[PDB]
DNA sequence: CGGCAGTACTG
DNA sequence: CAGTACC
DNA sequence: GCCG
């Protein structure tokens, strides 16, 4: 990155929108720190500013100002309450209109919520495992994870498939979460199964808390036994085996690199989602047995796991 | 002007 | 439904 | 915010 002198401060911008609910602009804010931060030298001018996809007028002036006189006006004008909603939205379950209420209501530490906030269930879940839920795990520590659903899965049907999918497929050192997307071959077997396999990882205390109990959908959290372990979150995606490659990539990721994949299918009148390759103007479902047949419908080379990390 | 993704949950 | 979350 |  030979341009940190300009990321670091566009980041502060991106969060405080982010956390603000203005998430478009925060979208423009990202996507213009990423093209900064690939860019192959130091941007030096206005004209070389705009000549980056992702860096418009106002994006160029801004990095004007900072080539220039070392820091940008805009930064000292930010809400103070800023650092108190990013605080409020870090508690999994509270997003930005949660985080403004309370607020507004006058909340200030998480202290105050603790003692007189009205949580979700959900949310007090994330506020009992605040500090957990911000720290990345080692991809040691994933694989353990990873290999404890599987178990628990296979002793129902020795046939079910089992993948961590994340940045810990993408080959990454630590992991922020495990993703572990499960299908059977048969088309079939897939389905029903939560009710036993979480009533196992269940009987092992390995399950601490469930945040979503869906038909579909499991997300929660878990903790190895030992000493020195945290909490961890872990989420369980049963699919049908026909969606199983479509799954693979979104829950793969990465999210930047899905969304150009989105954008790439919407050029040839195609739709990407989690399930499935379709033509668009419902739309036909073509037909992806692997990863490397979705990139080659949309006409792309295929990318191994560890270089969609966007 | 307006898309920038579409679901799956929760209550 | 609005809000939140998944990548 | 960017871009078409
Ligand atoms: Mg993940
Ligand atoms: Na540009
Ligand atoms: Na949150
Ligand atoms: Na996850």
């Amino acid at each position: 990155n030979h341009n940190l002198h300009i990321t670091e401060k566009l980041e502060v911008l991106a969060k405080a929108y982010s956390v603000q609910g203005d998430k478009w602009r925060a979208l423009g804010y990202a996507k213009a720190i990423n093209a900064l931060k690939s860019f192959h030298k130091p941007v030096t001018s206005y004209q070389e500013a705009c000549s980056i996809p992702g860096i418009g007028k106002r994006m160029a002036e801004k990095i004007i100002e900072i080539l220039e006189s070392g820091h940008l006006r805009k930064l000292d004008h930010i809400s103070e309450s800023v650092p108190v909603l990013e605080l409020f939205s870090n508690i999994w379950g509270a997003g930005t209109k949660t985080a403004q209420m309370w607020y507004q209501q006058g909340f200030r530490s998480l202290e105050d919520i603790r003692s007189q906030a009205s949580l979700t269930t959900q949310q007090a879940i994330g506020l009992k495992h605040y500090s957990d839920f911000l720290e990345r795990m080692p991809r040691e520590e994933a694989t353990e994870i990873e290999q404890t659903v599987q178990k628990a899965a296979q002793a129902f049907n020795s046939g079910l498939l089992c993948v961590a999918c994340g940045s810990y497929r993408r080959g990454k050192a630590t992991c922020g979460d495990v993703d572990v997307l499960i299908t059977h071959p048969d088309g079939r077997s897939h389905r029903g199964i939560f009710s036993r396999l979480l009533d196992s990882l269940r009987q092992e205390g390995f399950l601490t808390d469930d945040l979503v109990k869906g038909e579909t959908k499991y997300l929660g959290v878990c903790r190895l036994p030992g000493p020195g372990r945290r909490h961890r979150r872990l989420d369980i995606i049963v699919v049908p085996y026909s969606e199983f490659a479509c799954a693979l990539l979104y829950f793969t990721g990465s999210a930047h690199f899905n969304r150009s994949m989105r954008a790439l299918a919407k050029t040839k009148g195609m739709s990407l989602s989690e399930h499935a390759l379709s033509t668009a103007v419902p739309g036909r479902v073509l037909p992806t047995p692997t990863e490397k047949d979705v990139f080659r419908l949309l006409g792309l080379p295929y990318r191994e796991p560890a270089e969609r990390d966007w």
